[PDB]
């Protein structure tokens, strides 16, 4: 099962987030968003990595029972860019330079793009991702929380900083976001 212990490391590295399409919850370390919908996930770092880091996001099941299954979209939801492979469920948009892999020993898809320097206007850089799938989905999800998991990587792979956040995704991602909330106030 991948890790998802959050390591800085060297370069100080860890996330940030911004009709609600896509909303995050501090309290709950929680993103919720609708199918298909734009999640700009911020990547913050102390120091610059070094050239030919890349950032990887991957989905794996929260639930220690089912840690060991592989997040994947529902038949249903497999039929697109011509890029993200049909079972995968998160891809990346508006990135030219999206690589979508499957792990040969695990059967755990991840997609990985380049890490790049703030965008204009902006102390992070920011990448936008979509999830394939509800988490509801019968033969996908199945209603299993799922969490996505960050990596910065060096070119060979190694690791140099992991981050993570649960996901739902959902048709009311704003008021699955309060009902949550208030039912962990209450
Ligand atoms: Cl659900
Ligand atoms: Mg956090
Ligand atoms: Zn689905």
């Amino acid at each position: 099962v991948p890790s998802q212990k959050t390591y800085q490391g060297s370069y100080g590295f860890r996330l940030g987030f911004l009709s609600v399409t896509c909303t995050y919850s501090p309290a709950l370390n929680k993103l919720f968003c609708q199918l298909a919908k734009t999640c700009p996930v911020q990547l913050w770092v102390d120091s610059t990595p070094p050239p030919g880091t890349r950032v990887r996001a991957m989905a794996i099941y929260k639930q220690s029972q089912h840690m060991t299954e592989v997040v994947r979209r529902c038949p249903h939801h497999e039929r697109s860019d011509g890029l993200a492979p049909p079972q995968h469920l998160i891809r990346v948009e508006g990135n030219l330079r999206a690589e979508y892999l499957d792990d040969r020993n695990t059967f755990r898809h991840s997609v990985v793009v380049p890490c790049e320097p703030p965008e204009v206007g902006s102390d992070c850089t920011t990448i936008h991702y979509n999830y394939m799938c509800y988490s509801s989905c019968m033969g996908g999800m199945n209603r299993r929380p799922i969490l996505t998991i960050i990596t910065l990587e060096d070119s060979s792979g190694n690791l140099l900083g992991r981050d993570s956040f649960e996901v739902r995704v959902c048709a009311c991602p704003g008021r699955d976001r309060r009902t949550e909330e208030e039912n962990l106030r209450k």
